[PDB]
């Protein structure tokens, strides 16, 4: 499973991702003043903030859920906003520098 030293290297990832200039709107859980109806849209959030919480607190068990954490941050973006939406644009620049991060694995 997830050691450590992996631990060290998902907490890497993460703080190169929330000191990104494209991931403010991912940073917390989204405020329902900020995206209307966004809770009765989206099904399963998720946000940085949540999975700093879960990398302190040791809540995975296998690299596959932490991408797959990461993965529905972007993939709740691209469901709740239109393509042409700079909202959907910061998570497909995010998500090619989060999947080149991964290769440093
Ligand atoms: C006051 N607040 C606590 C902190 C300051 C503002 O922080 C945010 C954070 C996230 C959003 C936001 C919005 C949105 N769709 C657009 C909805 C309509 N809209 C257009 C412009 C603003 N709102 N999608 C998304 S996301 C998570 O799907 O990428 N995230 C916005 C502001």
């Amino acid at each position: 499973p997830l050691t450590e030293k992996d631990y060290e290297g998902l907490k890497r990832v993460l703080r190169s991702l929330q000191a990104h200039k494209m991931a403010w709107p991912f940073l917390e859980p989204v405020d329902p003043n900020d995206a209307p109806d966004y809770y009765g849209v989206i099904k399963e959030p998720m946000d940085l903030a949540t999975m700093e919480e879960r990398v302190q607190r040791r809540y995975y068990e296998k690299l596959t859920e932490f991408v797959a954490d990461m993965t529905k941050i972007f993939d709740n973006c691209r469901y709740y906003n239109p393509s042409d939406s700079p909202f959907y644009q910061c998570a497909e620049v995010l998500e090619s520098f989060f999947v080149q991060k991964l290769k440093g694995f």
